[PDB]
């Protein structure tokens, strides 16, 4: 477990058709590599697979909740505040997304594009046309379908009856250039799916599981006010933090840019955070493996707010460890989680 991907960079497969046909066992076979431990991975689709035939016709689709992020900071520590702006649909986001105010300036590499989106990153605030409820995907339509990836996280709804938006049901984004994801982890410390449909591409930062607890000691110093407020900060989503200034405070971490027709996934405790290139779209949701019941169990959660997150992690507990259920029901179930260990599904390629 130790020994695959020590350095826990992230990496990026290639499956054949045959691979990818098998969500849950593809995952369980990318943990057998450690693309685990660098907390996001890139998973690149048969050349062959297509989720959708053409994106044509949704320029009428609407963005319910457009938001605009307004971002105050210096020094590479920053605060995303979210203002909502009034319905529009995906023809009038496109034309401002690509208007000569908002659209992506001049650059050869990356590296140029990163360093101007860390230092515009305050001005000309972008609107973000981000958690829209729905899918791209075709019906019909079985391998990866963000829509019914099959896997255990299933058992929240066939149990109690509850859908958790963009959680166990799928969420589009429409950005632009400068929107941006603060560093965050999933709710209850979830696997994460993104597939950039189509469009300019999406960079991504990424934190070990490993060293999550460094970065959030960092963030509670950086922002101290926040910390006092609320254990669990950083799940407002609010937190910007420069690489530069990561890499000053001795975090480990990694980048990676997502192009259109890519998958990214995120895996429990993975800190990430990133920013959109130009106009585009990314469709995503949450999923679980049996590794992540015992990340939900110990999840931090946000306190100080309403309309929170929080799965009921009852049910898991006793179909997956009823040996440990009485336990964990009077507080005394002590596991130390291994943020190196593959998932129980991955045996098979070990
Ligand atoms: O807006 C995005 O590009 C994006 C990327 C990564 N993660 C999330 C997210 C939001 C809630 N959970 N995960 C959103
Ligand atoms: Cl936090
Ligand atoms: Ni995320
Ligand atoms: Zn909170």
């Amino acid at each position: 477990s130790e020994t695959l991907n020590p350095s826990a960079r992230i990496m990026t497969f290639y499956p054949t058709m045959e691979e990818f046909r098998n969500f849950s066992r593809y995952i369980a076979y990318i943990e057998s590599q450690g693309a685990h431990r660098a907390g996001l991975a890139k998973v690149v689709p048969p050349k062959e697979w297509k989720p959708r035939a053409s994106y044509d016709d949704i320029d009428d689709l609407v963005i319910p909740a457009p938001i605009q992020q307004l971002v105050t900071g210096q020094s590479g520590l920053f605060t995303q505040y979210n203002i909502q702006k009034k319905a529009m649909t995906v023809r009038e986001f496109r034309k401002i997304a690509n208007s000569d105010k908002y659209c992506t300036p001049r650059y050869s590499e990356f590296e140029e594009l990163e360093r101007k989106y860390w230092k515009n990153l305050t001005f000309n605030p972008p609107i973000y046309g981000a958690d829209v409820n729905g899918t791209l995907y075709e019906k019909h339509v079985d391998e990866w379908n963000i829509g019914r990836l099959r896997t255990i996280l299933d058992l929240v709804e066939k149990e109690s009856g509850i859908t958790i938006e963009g959680v166990n049901t799928p969420y589009l984004y429409f950005g632009m250039w400068k929107t941006s994801f603060a560093w965050h982890t999933e709710d209850m410390d979830l696997y994460s799916i993104n597939y950039l449909h189509f469009g300019e591409p999406k960079s991504w930062y990424s934190v070990p599981p490993e060293h999550g607890k460094r970065l959030e000691r960092l963030a509670k110093g950086f922002f101290p006010g926040s910390a006092q407020s609320c254990e669990a900060f950083l799940r407002h989503k609010m937190t910007l933090i420069s690489p530069l200034m990561l890499k000053k405070y001795g975090i480990p971490f990694d980048k990676v840019t997502q192009e259109a027709g890519e998958f990214m996934i995120t895996f429990p405790y993975g800190y990430h955070a990133g920013f959109n290139h130009g106009f585009n779209c990314a469709e995503s949701t949450n999923f679980a493996t049996r590794r992540w019941i015992e990340y939900g169990k110990q999840a931090v959660l946000c306190s100080c707010r309403k309309d929170m997150v929080k799965i009921s992690m009852d049910v898991f507990v006793r179909k997956f460890q009823p040996e440990r259920y009485k336990l964990w029901k009077a507080g005394k179930d002590n596991t130390v989680i291994d943020h190196t260990l593959p998932t129980p599904e991955a045996a098979e390629f070990l």
